[PDB]
């Protein structure tokens, strides 16, 4: 009957939008947080003070070992999920000749390996329960390229295409797979240097919310959006 | 303080089951039509099944004169229109080589002048209202890839694309977002379609419910595909 | 065995960088004009000079009745292109609110149409001929991406990219290549300078691009080794998009 | 005067670029992993047709050995005008059966590549100030697949990074862009694959890789300076 939607990064900003709004949609949401129990209390108790259910769960997502064991315990003890958000990290410009090594591959094994981490112990899980399923990746905000951020664009790109092939892989089975990509979000700490930055390149000259992207990822977890797979879809308030 | 949406094409399939969510959604839905005044009744007895509201009005999308007569009454009357979905258009599928004159013109007109047609008696009123808006466009599979025998309907829908992302620079400033819908092959009465059967127009309703939603009012120049994952 | 190539817009600009390339790659180039004789003939001039061939043919892109005419009597007596560079143009810029219905129709007919108007003529005999083919449209990064003033003319140029890809899927198996090119900024001369560096802070390589720079993408889709690609709209625009 | 390194020089498309780049004029260096003969042969060609080049030898997959294959090459030649980066081969494994070295090693062999070639090249270039060109290339297109999501990610991220590098190296007259081939004729294509692919390609036919090393061509040639940022599709209309 009930159906459970992980959600990374849960307990802060937009993984906690969307945790919220997935629980007020009727999802049971399985709050997930790496060290802020806090954070993620928070949010479930935001989610059950407005009427609906889940629960919490623990990993550091860049610990394979630890993502697949939690997982896998959390799912024979509670079954399947019905979907899984995989939200994204921050971000740091850095030219390319003067990029380390450190920088390149951290940028892509946080990035870019938190997509098998995560979904790889989700997806099986997930078929085997033959009741369809949605997975909708974030990304850092992956279409473009952007100047001192290669290693972000190449990993934020490389979640787009793993992705659009995994909703190929899938699209037998029922189960949805889309990226949502935001544009500036307005998380709450971000550079006054950064809005200066960016608002004349953002039509609506505004930041988004992070309600703003919850709300796309919720119709993307609705049951009439499934007929959308394969997509990457931009709330950015016209940027791109 | 209730807020209108204009659909055009409203009388059957799409149309049809856009009108119906958007009544549902709240939403006092203008259902129009050319000729099908029959299917535009069916559509607004279903609207107030459901509880909802709205009224019908009929104009040939095609004469641009005519329609601007229509709504500019209609706006005159009822105030502008808080959203507008430009859903009307037809296909005449055929070998280029084989294609007459007609076929491409009246694919052109009756997909891409619509825009004009249609937004340009409707856009100022909308803006001065200063309450925002939503804008949304019909396109195509066809429109983003190409296919065989439809070079008039893709070049149309492509054209749609085009111009209603160029909307979307002009009108942000009145947070009015605009934005294209472009289903794949939908049934209105396989196997490179991977999720291996056609859409529903209902599918494609949910994508412009969500659309005509006020948290969605951060989406603006897109053309977002409702496909089965054909692109 | 000599090949033509029909050149629409060739009196000045990018169409005529296009069609004297296209005489040095060693095609005979029809330069098509339609008020700009003297630019025209200019352009022959030019080939004939540096050891190539070509005639001159008339007529209105906006026009389809004289577009057939003048295209099927041309093909009548010299016989099918074996190219066509769809090239010409125009724009009529305004805010969506304030655009006249003509600024909108001379658009779409001039710029959309054009397509229809100039290509159908051409493909019949083209395939007929079975000697293989190509056909090259011109669009616009306006046409990618959208740009303030030009519902019109993005709409336009979107279109044209659309019916490209569905006439290079249609011509496959005929081996007719059937692409098209989305200019950058070009700097065409006597550019307004407002405009200029109104955009050089979006392109990338800060500077307007060559006519010859289109020219020479031209000139590799109509090169033999081009024959597995189509179906492409590829941008020549200094990275803008 | 204006050298070009090409990875994966030693057969195929690679080959098939050397040997077109330095008909071209260029001064080629075939670079090959395992593939001495195949090298040595790309190389006597070159020379044979009145080239010119030289061949280099490393691992893509070691960071070290690049570096310091490269650093020292380009301290004895210069640096190049031209780096050309090569794909690997493609192989079908399904997401869920997928192992942990499947995915961490095409992530490594197929898109930390950009790192491990390109990072010693780039500031040489840069520091030479005489523009140049840099050609990354994805097998794009197919449908019907038992799975490719670790190879899709590693050309999607390719494709991210050339065009991030496109803006950055725009101002010093360095065009960056990628090449995707669609099914190429390499003389080891499985039938199966040919049978699968062919309905869906309009051209009804695989590509040829002279016909790849055509587009690199294009694109390394003078006129396409204001050609950068761009991924071009060489698939005979496959997508």
């Amino acid at each position: 009957m009930t159906r459970q939607v992980l959600v990374t990064g849960a307990s802060k900003g937009i993984g906690k939008a969307i945790a919220v709004q997935l629980a007020k949609d009727g999802f049971h949401i399985v709050v997930h947080y790496m060290g802020d129990q806090q954070g993620a209390q928070n949010t479930l108790e935001t989610i059950e003070q407005h009427g609906g259910s889940g629960r919490l769960i623990q990993f550091d997502i860049s610990n394979r070992e630890e993502c697949r064991t939690k997982l896998e315990a959390d799912i024979a003890e509670h079954g399947a999920y019905y979907g899984v958000v995989n939200n994204a990290g921050i971000t740091r410009d850095t030219a390319f000749p003067a990029m380390t090594e450190e920088e390149w591959d951290g940028v892509i094994h946080t990035n870019l390996d938190s997509f098998y981490n995560v979904l790889h112990p989700c997806v099986m899980p997930m078929v085997q329960k033959r009741k369809g399923g949605r997975i909708v990746t974030l990304a850092s905000v992956g279409l473009m390229g952007n100047r001192g951020q290669t290693n972000y664009s190449a990993a934020k790109a490389g979640v787009i295409g793993a992705t659009k092939s995994l909703a190929l892989e899938l699209a037998k089975r029922k189960i949805t797979v889309n990226c949502v990509a935001p544009g500036l979000i307005d998380t709450g700490m971000v550079d006054e240097h950064v809005k200066e930055h960016a608002m004349p390149q953002i039509p609506l000259r505004r930041m988004g919310e992070p309600e703003e992207v919850a709300g796309l990822v919720s119709y993307l977890m609705s049951d009439i959006a499934g007929y959308v797979t394969r997509q990457v879809i931009s709330v950015n308030g016209g940027l791109v």
